[PDB]
């Protein structure tokens, strides 16, 4: 593939319906050696399952709870023992306590929900870039992450999560800003949604939802040297929805 | 003036020549009855004295550090003994741990520094929108806050305060979708700075703006003159934001 | 008022309830003395009559088809006979021929219709900017124009005119950049829809649950050309009650 | 390559150092059958040479002034006598009268300059979509145009092209939502310069190459980007994201 020879870490594979899971799949098709992290022992089995069919193996799977600094550093110590270097890190972690994500925004949003949603979904990505700066030394690789339109504009019940996404995408630009002198490109892919999920379909220009695959392909490219003049981008894979108003 | 009749709470007055002091002035020029909070006990005497010259009294000054829900709540419960309603809350509290705003971003940014920056400089706004929802009921008021170009494009050492602001700025949009129904508008004012001579030559107006200028806009935004504007981020920077080079 | 002592020219007054008039009314109400252009010979009587309720007189009205560079300066040649200098230009004219603004974009959009939509809606701004540069010198004044959300995101039956506003909006920035040196501020107001079935959804979405009024879009527009807003140039002020910020 | 199977009409090829060229090389490399236009009678043979070096031949080269409606017409007519379907149209022609790109924006900008600036740099796209609608129909194709930061922000001596470009970018958006239902995707690459002080600030601390813009340009018109429409993708090292 066009990603042959590169070696990527992949954070937050939790399912195969996931958006993470479309990316890993397309990233193997394109020739990448992969690794995976799983948040907890519950999901440890199914990550390793998926991993094995994605060109990877149980021994390239590590426990990581991105709320923890050490555990992230631990991931980069152990992985660093199978590969002489890392090229790509992928970030697919979206988490805010549900009571923040259903009701009147102003009403339900608590300080602690704000703290968490931001920590898990925004800064984890800076820590990942931090905790792996060394292993991406002189690889000219890249970092990726996932965002949503709700960081640029408002929608029902997405609520405080749009504040996290807005910060992430900022964090993306500042990451591009600093990490780039050593040749790291930081980018993010903003995907469309995967009754009213059909009111989306008929305003989205392509009259259809994007597939976890198309986001994979698009997130694959952004990590390949096909995308090597491209940094600080937020790429929208949403059938063109954001370009609509009425 | 164009604000007479309106009452306004001002959070985060800390110096005579801050953008917040510019706002505070104009809103008084325009007749707003002003109330103030103070960050801690050192600044107390400073804030009371400013308040007194902006038509208010120390009676209308209350202790608040926006890192604590409980003190915040005591603000509106203390004010509510003085006012049977409130029109405006002006949110000019911008802060992050110093070491994060000095160096390479990836290197100097910390979990705890992140969490603080975002707490004080962003969530505090929503905590004020909440804690003051009742006092603002049925008055069709407004909330103003301060952001900066750092939320939208990068620039030296602003670092994590560029994520904070972007989170703020999204909260503007969201608080707007929410409180709009009831008739509260929510807006922000993104000011220019006040060798930074590079900025100036590039800035279309060839100068910087002044807290005066940032305050008239601040004021306008919170006055009935604005009543058709909400969810908006008004750039008071002489055009600098619109230039690429 | 706060425009007191300021002089403005106002282009585009064609109805009594246009955004053009909302501005003109506002701007008078805050002290600015005004001048007006009529698009052609049919609107002269309307425009003049309006102008008198706005402190202006028949004499302060001028003919001008913004498709004509020569008429564009005829305004300023003639105006500078009553006024040694000018402070504001308000630019409020939206027109693409009707067949362009109806149906499927790609099908009904034609080269000429495109040409017109951009020459009227967009270049003309730059031309009032040009033509009146001399009279605005020294006054630390401002130009103001009107845009729409269509330019930045799509909405049915706006078609080519969103292309002509994105051009315009870009134009605002270039003018603001060019003329800032000598003091001229250049900004825009970008109103949401105005009242009189498809519009009822617009207001369920917009944060303030109501459309704006020309009294709102005019105050914004007034303010933006007043020394109160002297720190503001290159800006596109949204007046739509927050519509532009919502997606569902 | 990921464009294998695809056929593509490229508008704008005129120089070795073209952006237009960078896309064609990267596109052909990715396995597309290309086909080109040449503005005047000069540059005719020069297009042809490049064309014959890109797997094409001088019979898939057609005369076209994007200013004249009838030629663009005649382009797709003739092309449909060699080709069954069309998959990609690429639009890489920028031209404003030179005087307009030299001096004070207000002062040098004239109406005629405006007109040409917009007709060439922006209407041409629409017309290419328009006049080549039928050959794309059925195909789930894609269009691609070129833009620049001057639409989004100001800079010296770009002047009216920032206006042309801004329009074009809406034109991307309006097209995309018009031709989406039938499968046509519509995007743009906003490519940086291929300036010395520019370089200092862009994040990668370097300028982009026509191979870097051409790749992404190719990617977007390929089925690997079928979930993308209406975009202004930025290949400039992240310069847009910097203040």
């Amino acid at each position: 593939g066009f990603l042959t020879g590169k070696r990527a870490l992949i954070v937050g594979v939790a399912s195969k319906l996931s958006i993470a899971s479309g990316i890993a799949a397309a990233m193997h098709r394109e020739g990448a050696e992969l690794a995976f992290t799983y948040q907890n022992d519950k999901l440890r089995g199914r990550v390793e399952e998926f991993a094995s069919g994605w060109g990877s193996r149980p021994e390239l799977c590590f426990p990581c709870d991105v709320a923890d600094d050490s555990q992230i550093e631990a991931v980069f110590a152990a992985l660093g023992k199978h590969w002489d270097g890392l090229d790509i890190i992928v970030h697919s972690v979206g988490f805010a306590p549900g009571d923040q994500l259903d009701g009147d925004f102003t009403a339900v949003t608590t300080r602690e929900g704000f703290r968490i949603a931001h920590d898990i979904s925004a800064y984890s990505f800076i820590a990942l870039a931090k905790a792996g700066r060394e292993m991406m030394k002189g690889r000219n690789g890249s970092l990726l992450t996932l965002s949503y339109l709700g960081a640029e504009r408002t929608m029902p019940n997405y609520n405080v999560m749009g504040m996290a996404k807005a910060s992430l995408e900022a964090g993306v630009r500042y990451l591009a800003g600093s990490l780039g002198a050593e040749g790291t490109r930081v980018n993010a892919v903003s995907a469309g949604p995967i009754k009213m999920l059909a009111a989306n379909e008929r305003q989205t220009p392509l009259r259809r939802n994007v597939t976890i695959e198309e986001v994979g392909n698009a997130g694959a490219f952004l990590c390949s040297d096909l995308a090597s003049g491209i940094s600080g981008e937020i790429l929208y894979v949403d059938g063109g929805f954001n370009t609509t108003a009425m």
